[PDB]
């Protein structure tokens, strides 16, 4: 059965819930803390797993602990690391992040070194029949876009039943991510990367934006507690409610949540309108569990 | 030769050095990053294997990846962890250390909390047969107290050239602790409780104390900056001077490193005062140092 590549960022999150924050100098115990994989697209790999769907994760990574802890714990939850880009300095993403019992505070202490980004030569090598969906995560976006044209170039050679199909997500506030809009079948636009442009709401936005993306693709944008929406080839904007939990308990991961649970949906043959309500469910409902286990 | 035993915390401590202490709700960047077996009895096993002296460790781990890695570690330097107390389920403990890089101050947000402490029923089956020196740090007082007085009478039916020496570590400001003074040939207070109990300086610690331990024992209190003091049976108070690093960069585990460094001289059958000296040397070094190695 053909898996889902999601290309984009990992990350080392280690998370401690504290009563005070720690004045400098002192030790003291923590309520709980867990270690959790991150970044957007190994967020969508786990929901992906999680949901049932066979998926790969492709990113930048270099050897070392946290690689290690990493790739453990892709594979435990059966995600595909072979696409990996290696490199050969440098170390792994990961950051320590303190979260204040009361406040709802969040303070962070982030180790990145750069890692080169996954390139256009790093994703040449990458066959692509095992494929049935491809997500990425926009960063390097005049690069991403020879992959995007690999893609499209792989499609023309065959029947329409084995094309692959393509999402994208606009999710940094940066002039270079634009010309992403133009590529993909499922677009994805995140409510701060809209609000940066100016708009108020997800229905702006849709319509501010449609007019960017590639002939027959659908727009989506999910706005948090005022739910989801989208927009199709046929100007017709699909909505979606949010699905509050009974308490907000933990938001990171909620839009990786959304966008993979709508890229199953999709994957599944399901309608837009389906899928933007599916989105949703499983949105609100991780947003009441701490990570990303108790959604399914 | 026997072993030393040291008996408590171990702990995975993800370090990170950076800048400036990070304010409330902000992302700071990291300088570096790395992680470190610690946890008191822990890092005295760091400095006794680096010092030369055949040592072993006895806490509570239990399986996964963070006991992999710190008993890697462990026997990396050496360490014979036979001794430890595995428990069937629940997380080892791990902690998130802030280094500053400036003053070398760190903050300690640890996760001590899973795991069920080293009972007086597990200690029992330790060949007290094996170990020269037994140290324990001091934790969960009223079990440790039912080691201690089962030291006492393996001591009592063995002469004195062939007796095991111990030692105690009163380290957090909780009533608790104030039990195990009464035993142990050698009682470090250290100066986070001296205060805590009211004392400006590091002779006045000592003599109020020096009324809580037993006859004929060594009461020491390292006090950063101000060198260290002792006081005995005799009466004559002992002082040595602080041997500081051209930089202060890293002071999590400088008191680890004085106690062990206290208890190796004092095996080796040196004087008190040396022994004080020791600890100040070594300790000192270890604050110019990022890390354990390189302090001899």
């Amino acid at each position: 059965e053909k898996q889902i590549l999601c290309v984009g960022l990992v990350v080392l999150d280690v998370i401690s819930l504290v009563d005070k924050y720690p004045k400098e100098d002192s030790e003291i115990r923590c309520l709980s803390q867990r270690w959790q994989r991150g970044g957007n697209a190994s967020n969508s790999c786990t929901v992906l797993s999680l949901l049932g769907a066979p998926c790969a994760f492709m990113g930048s990574m270099a050897p070392g602990h946290v690689a290690d802890f990493l790739v453990a714990d892709f594979r435990r939850r059966g995600v595909d690391v072979s696409q990996v880009a290696w490199q050969s300095k440098g170390d792994t993403p990961s950051s320590c992040c303190i979260i204040n019992n009361s406040n709802g505070n969040r303070t962070i202490v982030l180790h990145d070194t750069s890692l080169p980004d996954v390139s256009a030569t790093d994703f040449e090598k990458v066959d692509l029949t095992q494929f049935k969906w491809i997500h990425i995560e926009g960063r390097n976006a005049s690069e991403q876009v020879k992959m995007l044209q690999r893609i499209d170039a792989h499609n023309t050679r065959q029947p329409p039943e084995q094309k692959i199909r393509v999402s994208v997500e606009v999710e940094k506030p940066r002039e270079e991510l634009f010309q992403l809009f133009g590529y993909g079948d499922v677009v994805f636009v995140s409510k701060d990367v809209a609000k940066h442009l100016g708009f108020q709401s997800a229905e702006e936005a849709l319509r501010g934006l449609y007019g960017r993306v590639r002939k027959g693709a659908v727009l989506v944008c999910a706005w948090a507690e005022e739910g989801a929406d989208a927009l199709g080839p046929d100007g017709k904007l699909l909505h979606s409610d949010a699905f509050p939990p009974p308490r907000v308990v933990d938001t990171l991961g909620a839009g990786d949540t959304f966008n993979a649970s709508v890229i199953f949906s999709l994957s599944q043959g399901r309608s837009v309108q389906e899928a933007l309500r599916f989105g949703c469910q499983v949105a609100g409902k991780k947003c009441g569990l701490q990570g990303f286990d108790g959604i399914v």
